[PDB]
């Protein structure tokens, strides 16, 4: 199997970890935290071999007087790994690239906090596997932007896109997290229209270049982020072909309102009754009744759970940069068969 | 002056209260409640004659016992108004249209949670104050059509508009309401899409019929609605242009994130620091930093203070309604004056 390393243990890392694990083609040689915590505890009792993130002695007498086993650091095991999957916070996986990853000559893959610019192309399973086949260095994109992937590429399947506009109402904290705001408060974010992401779609879909218009708030939630769309397309399609495009594309799933899915609580609560591991939805999920089709303009509302949404495109990412599967549709299946999802 | 009758002095009957005892040429005959609170008590501190809203003398007695003096119910001061503001909950004041204000032959307004079909004309001082013009039945538009009305009016100076598309996220509960959620999820609000908030801006702007598409959510806020707005127009404007007749527009002011208005909680700090009574922001609130113009379509992010945007409405509606002013500016000059708003 491929030998992967997990280069920071958070909530994007541990996931990861376990979503490797669950693959038949493919295993963790190692996981990483900075601090000697519960997680880091967890990832032992797991099974996983620990390693200090950063290269500090010190830091690993932390952990060895704290009780928990540390098999060394990140140096010692990055010379095994077929790819390092890296889960640093924000900025820090550009550092890591630069200090670690590239002068041990050894594959990485970014997560979406990093910039488009810092590696050689951006990760969907469903756009750009073959671009980053057998690439060193790719993004994996962020929650929002794999979301914005999905649902495009079902309406794409149906008919040409000339406009999509989209409004992203973002959640404040993961669960996890005890402090970071807002507590009551709409914050714009970015307050320019249109904002970035956009153009983060654009980083895996070149072709969508002045098509896609986004603005971005945050909202005192946890739980997942709302998108709402409205799309112009070139063509005559129905509501009825768009349900089904939604229903064919992978990782995208439904819910009717009709059925007591009256908000991403009941999204969330379904997650955690189906017994998924950290109740996580992976797919993309669409509101039934949302959907609607008004002279050649699309509209939806679709929920996303960002904790977990870009899990299976790591995986996915893995094989095309270790040259694994030449079929992009044959990683996504065998992931999803592995991580039990859609 | 005229005589006006606040029957139900909630969130909107209070305030409208206040705003009709603030102009030189409107007074308040009296207040109405059904419960003998706090608020009955703060409404009789203040000076109003508080009546019960229910012809009941079982429930004057409610008040009697509670020690809150009350001059009788609805039916001891109904024949003295020359207009009735009814501030009652969503459906009750067309139950007391069809009960009250009309068998009793007197002129009233009802607010915005009521419908369109149900009064004879649809409210905003910029654009329907000629039309309502010694009207009887009239309502005064919701928090977010009045909203969406005013930048609509600023932006329509000076282009034509072909498109509105909107995003409304709303509050979940105003800050005095300690029971209505959700504590933890967005909410479709509705599901469908588009939904009734764009036809609502149509009952009081005809000829914006098919142009308004409209998608609301609901987040774990009190403090302020959130509107994002993608419009497309003919005509060539500016930023600065829009910037411009944004500034002219009574009633709309703009905050810049540079100056750290970082989120709706901010300009309720500024309202609150202001010395505004109750904090209230009865502008439309726009970010300088949002509005945006890009090929014919004009972006902005704007902020509407629920609980106090219609208030002035309310104020220029008795004046069309009474004929007291035949100059829809005039009336919007005088109450802002008055109200000490811009
Ligand atoms: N959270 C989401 O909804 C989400 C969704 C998609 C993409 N992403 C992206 O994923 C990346 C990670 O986000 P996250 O939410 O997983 O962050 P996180 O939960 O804070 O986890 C970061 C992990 O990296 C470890 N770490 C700290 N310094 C490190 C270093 N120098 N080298 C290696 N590891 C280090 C931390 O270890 P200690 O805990 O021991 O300090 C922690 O385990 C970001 O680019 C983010 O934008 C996040
Ligand atoms: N809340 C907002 O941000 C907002 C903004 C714009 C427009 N509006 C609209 O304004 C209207 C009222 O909303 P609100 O927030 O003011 O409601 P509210 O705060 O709940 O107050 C309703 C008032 O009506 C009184 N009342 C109850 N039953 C009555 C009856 N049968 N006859 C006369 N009065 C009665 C209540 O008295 P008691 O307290 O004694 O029961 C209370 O004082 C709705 O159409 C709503 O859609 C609301």
């Amino acid at each position: 199997p491929a030998k992967v390393l997990i280069n920071g243990y958070g909530s994007i890392g541990k996931r990861v970890a376990d979503a490797v694990s669950m693959q038949d083609d493919m295993e963790v040689i190692g996981v990483t935290k900075t601090k000697p915590d519960f997680e880091a505890r967890l990832a032992v009792e797991k099974g996983y071999k620990l390693f200090v993130a950063i290269p500090d002695n010190e830091r690993v007498k932390l952990f060895e007087d704290a009780g928990i086993p540390v098999e060394g650091t990140i140096l010692d095991i990055i010379e095994d790994a077929d790819i390092v999957v890296d889960g640093a916070p924000k900025k820090i996986g550009k550092q890591n690239l630069e200090n670690i990853y590239k002068p041990h000559k050894v594959k990485a893959i970014l997560q979406g906090g990093e910039k488009a610019k810092d590696v050689e192309d951006n990760f969907n399973a469903l756009w750009s596997y073959n671009r980053c086949y057998g690439k060193d260095y790719v993004r994996v994109v962020s929650c929002n932007t794999t979301g914005l992937c999905r649902i495009l590429y079902a309406i794409n399947s149906i008919a040409d896109i000339k406009k999509a506009r989209i409004v992203l109402v973002r959640r404040a904290a993961d669960p996890n997290d005890d402090k970071t705001g807002p507590v009551n408060a709409i914050t714009p974010n970015p307050v320019t229209v249109p904002s970035h992401h956009g153009p983060d779609v654009v980083s895996v879909v070149p072709e969508f270049e002045g098509k896609i218009l986004t603005s971005a708030v945050i909202v005192p939630t946890t739980l997942m982020h709302m998108h709402t769309l409205m799309v112009e397309v070139d063509g005559d399609v129905s509501r009825d072909d768009i349900l089904e495009a939604i229903k064919k594309t992978p990782r995208i799933i439904t819910v009717r309102a009709e059925d007591g899915f009256s908000s991403t609580a009941k999204i969330i609560e379904y997650g955690r009754d189906l017994g998924r591991l950290r109740y996580d939805i992976n797919e993309l999920v669409v509101w039934e009744e949302s959907i609607n089709v008004l002279e050649n303009e699309i509209f939806l509302m679709q929920a996303v759970h960002q904790e977990s949404i870009v899990i299976p495109e790591n995986i996915d990412c893995i094989r095309a940069m270790l040259q694994m599967e030449e079929d992009n549709f044959k990683s996504i299946e065998k992931t999803n068969k592995a991580m039990g999802i859609q």
